């Protein structure tokens, strides 16, 4: 029973964020800033209801969803695309498919220990992020 992802999470690694961004057509100048940043993720979870905020000094991004309920996602200030997003549970892994103009776009997020893992995929590019839980 590791579906509880509540907390504030601080990035410790960000593998192939460059390639993921390039697959989303983010311009070089934006990538130059974005690749350098430590991100923080705040997850406020009540059962299958999630409110998430991802922050950095350069851009912030909020997305709220209920597991199992498809929603309209506009990736404002990121790549600024519209997708149909669906989050499901695969075991205790949170899986999101972002159906739209990019093939094989989605993410997967899960807990191990005091770490949160987030794998983001677009096309043939996978970005692997690891976050450590912040003490309250
Ligand atoms: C918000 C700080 C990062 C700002 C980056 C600025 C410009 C790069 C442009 C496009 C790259 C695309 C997504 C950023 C990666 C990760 C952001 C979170 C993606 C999510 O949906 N996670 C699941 C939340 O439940």
């Amino acid at each position: 029973m590791t579906r509880d992802q509540n907390g504030t999470w601080e990035m410790e690694s960000n593998e192939n964020f460059e390639g993921y961004m390039k697959a989303l057509d983010i311009d070089f100048a934006t990538r130059k800033i974005a690749v350098r940043l430590t991100q923080t993720k705040v997850i406020d979870q009540d059962g299958d209801n999630f409110k998430t905020k991802t922050t950095s000094t350069f851009r912030n991004y909020d997305v709220d969803f209920t597991v199992g309920v498809e929603f309209d996602e506009y990736t404002k200030s990121l790549d600024n695309r519209h997708v149909k997003a669906l989050v499901t549970w695969e075991g205790d892994v949170l899986v999101c498919v972002q159906k739209g103009e990019k093939e094989n776009r989605g993410w997967k997020q899960w807990i191990e220990g005091d770490k949160l893992y987030l794998e983001l995929t677009c096309g043939d590019q996978v970005c692997r992020q690891v976050f450590k839980k912040k003490l309250v």
